[PDB]
């Protein structure tokens, strides 16, 4: 074998963008919205190819969040997918190892919302976020109760309080 | 010549990041903070080279803002600089032309805070007419100083008279 490429959205060919969309719809068995695809664009993509065919993907989006009262730069992991017949071969793990490298070089903290999918992320050093989660709804921050226990975080240095509150920035669709 | 290269922050070595810092400090005559440099990192860099010598740069950072009540994905332009002896030759214009292409392919709106605005206007950018808000002490406040300084580029429409609420960061919010 599998070839891996790290490409910003601006560096994708039009062909690669359409393959990616198809891969995400197929890999999530349709449970992937237009908002979810919008969240996948604008940052870095790690893509896995079997020769010329796209078979795996993860994206890393820059988000601007607050850790308690402190601003933090976040590499937010979106749209992790491997084509069904290529699964359970370690592609997803390699995508995450490359993801960790990107986060370590650019952002203060990695974050993601898992599935069922937690064991893979835990195997490359990610941990469940234990503090409160907040999102903007109708103007002001509310608790993201549904997501608490599902969001996972990662720091290279490990020097971050996983019990602290996280306030995420405003976007369409699912905030996490 | 001048060669132009577009690299994500994760595609840069330590020396190239250091060359970028030095260019920014020199080009802004020291009026560029450690926070300003943090704002420069994490997105796309358009860089101009005379041979192996970095002589120009602009960054495009993804930001998540609200246009009035609606969320808007923003390519935010940071750290536009050309080395002093290379100015008034078209490099800044070419850096903005590459910037526009990146914004057009990734984001709904391009934004920046200027400091002359003629260059940006020459490449399609327009002064933002709506109120601007930033966070201070956890509550949004009129970015009164910024209003009239922030410019937008439509990635095309977006109503430039709507209120913009920027997302939270260290240092200057705009
Ligand atoms: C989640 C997903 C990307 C995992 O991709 P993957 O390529 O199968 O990932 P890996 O092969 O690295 O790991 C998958 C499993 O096979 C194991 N494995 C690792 N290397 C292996 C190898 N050489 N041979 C066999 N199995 C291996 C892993 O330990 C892991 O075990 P687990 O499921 O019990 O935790 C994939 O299942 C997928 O696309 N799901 C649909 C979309 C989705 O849910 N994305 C995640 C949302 S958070
Ligand atoms: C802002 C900055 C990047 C411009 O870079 P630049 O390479 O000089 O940009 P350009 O050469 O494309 O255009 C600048 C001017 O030179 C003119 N110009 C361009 N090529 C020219 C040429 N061959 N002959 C004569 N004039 C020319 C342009 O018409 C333009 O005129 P204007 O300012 O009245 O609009 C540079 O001044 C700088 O680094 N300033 C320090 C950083 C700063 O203060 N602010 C960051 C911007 S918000
Ligand atoms: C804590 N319980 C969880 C749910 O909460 C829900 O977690 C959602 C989460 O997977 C989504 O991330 C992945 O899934 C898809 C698309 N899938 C939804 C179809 O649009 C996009 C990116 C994926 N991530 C990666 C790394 O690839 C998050 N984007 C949103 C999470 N939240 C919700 O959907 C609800 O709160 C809706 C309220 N607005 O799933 C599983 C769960 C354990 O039961
Ligand atoms: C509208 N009047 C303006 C002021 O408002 C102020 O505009 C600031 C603006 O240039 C800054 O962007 C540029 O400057 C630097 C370095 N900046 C100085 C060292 O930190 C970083 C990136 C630059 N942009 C690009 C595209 O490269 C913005 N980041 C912030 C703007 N606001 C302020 O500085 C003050 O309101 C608060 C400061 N505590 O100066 C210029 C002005 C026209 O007079």
């Amino acid at each position: 074998g599998i070839e891996y490429r790290s490409l910003h959205t601006s560096q994708l060919t039009l062909s690669e963008k359409e393959a990616l969309y198809d891969l995400l719809i197929e890999g999530f068995e349709g449970d992937f919205s237009h908002d979810d695809f919008a969240h996948t664009l604008g940052g870095m993509h790690v893509m896995a190819f079997d020769q010329q065919k796209l078979v795996g993907h993860v994206a890393i989006i820059q988000r601007h969040m607050a850790l308690d009262n402190t601003p933090i730069s976040v590499g937010y992991v979106e749209a992790m997918v491997v084509e069904q017949s290529y699964r359970r071969q370690g592609i997803g793990r390699q995508l995450m190892l490359q993801t960790n490298k990107i986060i370590a070089s650019c952002y203060q903290l990695g974050l993601l919302s898992a599935s069922d999918g937690q064991k893979l992320y835990h195997s490359v050093g990610w941990q469940i976020w234990k503090g409160k989660l907040f999102e903007l709804k109708q103007g002001s921050y509310i608790r993201s109760i549904e997501e608490e226990g599902g969001v996972m975080g990662w720091k290279a240095d490990g020097e971050v309080d996983f019990t602290a509150s996280l306030y995420c920035d405003f976007r369409g669709g699912d905030q996490w």
